[PDB]
């Protein structure tokens, strides 16, 4: 055979504890070394101890929450994971709830303890971590410096003899995974792909399983780490499809790819299609007007197949864009990108949640994703419901107290309490997503002095009773200001917003009045006196 000598694996670890110095160092060894592709579906070989040659495949993963969906998925494509922890900092947020995604997927899971050779480093600290809050054997962890190339010899050797080698058969019809994908200026929308059964080659006839939609394979291979162009991809093997597809929409990840004459029985299970949580308009700020800037969000989500966007307007502000991302970070690269690719300046309002309210007359619920369509009307709303997660948070002891005041302040209602080790505790809080995305990193991150980490999984909406300010500036009302709070957070948020614009606002002559209003109750007044 030969299927019996490959191994699919991925890198997953809380940012910062070496995912990518170690796979630099996988293909440094392995010797895997302007139109450029983005390290993804690499394949290598490894001569094994065992004098065997094997075809290893580093498939890359998302590391924050909000790739949660892509994360899974790519590991759906693998049979192993190498579970990277700081030996410096022990296991964080992200390397639990990636743990446990890995479970979810019956990955093998080799932990890698890293960076070993700081001053900081604590291995039987992490040992023990990992013995107790992971479960895995502390003799099965693999120690390593990936800044100084220790132990990668035998992290090779362990995926190896760890990791089982990719079940299918090549002879069955094509079933594919797609776990990733990017546009192409030439070859067009591409997707990565994991084979599970069959084989695949260019000319044939391929047919996406969400969609029925068909297309003619015009190319596939890997990254070798370059694109290289391979005579056809069997089961088991990770690579790249090309086949003339329009754009990164038409192969979402998560889909099927099959044969459209023979297609395989079922789909590989888990397809969901991508999902905005949180959204924000996006106004031309100085010069850019918003030509440029709709110009350079129509090519930007050419390389994003989740983002979405629509025209909208304010008084203020004018035209601009309502856009929909997958979290707070996902909205921060695609603010960078505009600005630093496209050149635009653009101004971006607080993000918000999408609010599901039940207005009188209204038969259906009504979704809610810019405050400005939230009712003004506060008596024809029946009822408001938002989303809500459950948020798992790993600190010191020392910043316990604070951060659960914090949380409670967040409208968090506390599920669990475990210590990780005598000086690490865990908890898990159940928290409006509307509270989470405004300000709730910073704070968490400055009373924990960066030692307190965070991840969160939504977990459903539910009533809530929330309310819409309005923000006046001079008895003029402008709807780009306007959101949606809890009932009793109002006063504080109110406080907050006009406290925030005072200063916001530049000092002038004429006396800027800004007010917080609640359905016509002004509850916040700021005012900067005029200019002398
Ligand atoms: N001392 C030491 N530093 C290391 C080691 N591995 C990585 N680093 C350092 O840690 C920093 C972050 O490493 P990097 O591999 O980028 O982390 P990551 O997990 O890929 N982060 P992200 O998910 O954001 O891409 C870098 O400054 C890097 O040089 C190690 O074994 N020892
Ligand atoms: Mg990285």
């Amino acid at each position: 055979m030969e299927q019996k000598n490959v191994r699919n694996f991925c890198i997953i670890a809380h940012v910062d504890h070496g995912k990518s110095t170690l796979a630099d160092r996988l293909l440094e060894y392995t010797g895997a070394i302007g139109i450029t592709v983005k390290m993804q579906a690499v394949r290598m070989f490894y001569k094994a101890k065992d004098g065997n040659t094997y075809k290893l495949h580093l498939i890359d993963t998302p590391g924050h929450v909000d790739f949660s969906y892509e994360v899974s998925r790519a590991l759906a494509a693998c049979e192993g994971a190498l579970l990277l922890i700081d030996a410096s900092q022990g296991i964080e947020a992200q390397t639990v709830a990636n743990f446990w995604k890995a479970v979810e997927q019956d990955l093998v899971i080799i932990p890698v303890i890293n960076k070993i050779d700081l001053p900081s480093a604590d291995v039987d600290r992490v040992k023990k971590q990992i013995e107790e809050v992971l479960g895995l054997d502390p003799e099965e962890a693999i120690l390593a410096s990936a800044k100084e190339g220790i132990g990668i010899e035998e992290i090779l050797e362990a995926i190896v003899n760890r990791i089982p080698p990719p079940k299918g058969d090549p002879q069955k019809p094509l079933k594919a995974l797609i776990f990733d994908s990017y546009y192409d200026p030439y070859r067009g929308a591409v997707a990565f792909v994991r084979i599970f059964d069959g084989e695949v080659k260019p000319g044939d006839k391929i047919m996406l399983m969400s969609t029925g939609k068909e297309y003619e394979v015009t190319e596939v291979g890997a990254q070798t780490p370059k694109m290289t162009k391979f005579d056809k991809l069997s089961a088991g093997d990770v690579g790249y499809i090309a086949a003339s597809i329009k754009d990164v929409r038409d192969i979402r990840i998560g889909d099927t790819i099959t044969h459209a004459k023979n297609p395989t029985k079922e789909p590989v299970p888990g397809f969901q299609p991508a999902k905005p949580m949180v959204y924000a308009g996006i106004y031309p700020a100085e010069d850019t007007t918003y030509e440029e800037l709709r110009d350079a969000l129509e090519k930007y989500a050419i390389n994003d197949a989740a983002i979405v966007y629509e025209p909208e307007s304010s008084p203020a502000l004018g035209m601009g864009f309502r856009v929909g991302f997958l979290g707070l970070l996902h909205m921060e690269i695609v603010q960078e990108r505009l600005e630093r690719e496209y050149g635009v300046k653009i101004i971006t309002t607080a993000p918000n949640v999408i609010y599901r309210v039940k207005k009188k007359f209204t038969d259906e619920v009504i979704e809610v994703r810019n405050p400005m369509d939230f009712p003004d009307n506060a008596g024809l709303i029946e009822y408001v419901e938002e989303p809500f997660v459950l948020v798992t948070i790993i600190t010191p002891k020392e910043y316990v107290g604070p951060i659960i005041q914090l949380c409670q302040e967040k409208r968090g209602i506390q599920k669990n309490m475990t210590y990780l080790d005598p000086n690490t505790v865990y908890l898990e809080y159940e928290m409006p997503l509307s509270e989470i995305i405004v300000d709730f990193h910073d704070k968490i991150k400055s009373i924990s002095r960066g030692f307190a980490s965070y991840d969160y999984e939504f977990i459903g909406y539910r009533p809530s009773d929330l309310i819409k300010l309005t923000v006046l500036i001079n008895k003029k009302p402008v709807d780009a200001l306007s959101f949606i709070v809890h009932a009793d957070r109002a006063q504080k948020f109110a406080r907050r917003v006009a406290e925030k614009l005072r200063e916001t606002i530049p000092r002038q002559l004429f006396e800027v009045h800004i007010q917080v209003a609640k359905g016509g109750k002004v509850i916040a007044s700021e005012r900067i006196k005029p200019l002398r």
